[PDB]
């Protein structure tokens, strides 16, 4: 089985319209034959996990307990927990788990994951895997100095469930 690693907001509230959209994204990736690799906590991670479980898919959660003692453990929808001790280690595990990556809206932590995956594609040596981003990120990541338009062009865009299915089908 293959997994889609998703990076997303940890603070997203269930009442936020995006929460419901990500639950649907979870259902869709499961329907497309994929499982989910995520940070294993709340916000968008739980929204995605709920959708995947609703469709019988598998959810892997790469947690970081040392950094969040306040977070009792992975959300209820995580099947396998893979606790990481450092941020680079956590990110490295998510990247190695997924056949492709999707960066949904989030903060600095989500950006860290996005940029490391981007970095692998940027090396242009056949390392890493396809990376898609929600349009949200293009409002921030743009050509600038040594970051060329072509580098930004390595980022694929997934704005809705149809884009998501096409992305997954290309992995």
């Amino acid at each position: 089985m293959r997994l889609l690693a998703v990076f997303v907001s940890s603070r997203l509230s269930p009442e936020d319209p995006l929460y419901a959209r990500w639950v649907r994204y979870g259902e869709v990736l499961a329907e497309e034959g994929f499982g989910l690799a995520c940070g294993g906590y709340q916000g968008g991670m739980e929204a995605l996990a709920r959708g995947v479980k609703a469709k019988g898919g598998l959810v892997v959660g790469v947690t970081a307990p040392a950094f969040f003692p306040e977070r009792r453990g992975p959300n209820p929808f995580v099947d396998l927990e893979l606790p990481a001790a450092t941020l680079p280690q956590r990110i490295g595990r998510l990247l190695d788990l997924g056949a492709g990556y999707l960066a949904l809206p989030g903060g600095v932590g989500t950006l860290a994951e996005l940029v490391l995956a981007w970095n692998l594609l940027y090396l242009r040596r056949g390392v890493g895997r396809p990376l898609a981003v929600d349009p949200y990120w293009l409002g921030l990541l743009k050509a600038h100095g040594e970051i060329a338009p072509e580098d930004v062009g390595l980022l694929r865009v997934v704005a809705d469930e149809e884009d998501l299915r096409r992305f997954l089908r290309s992995l």
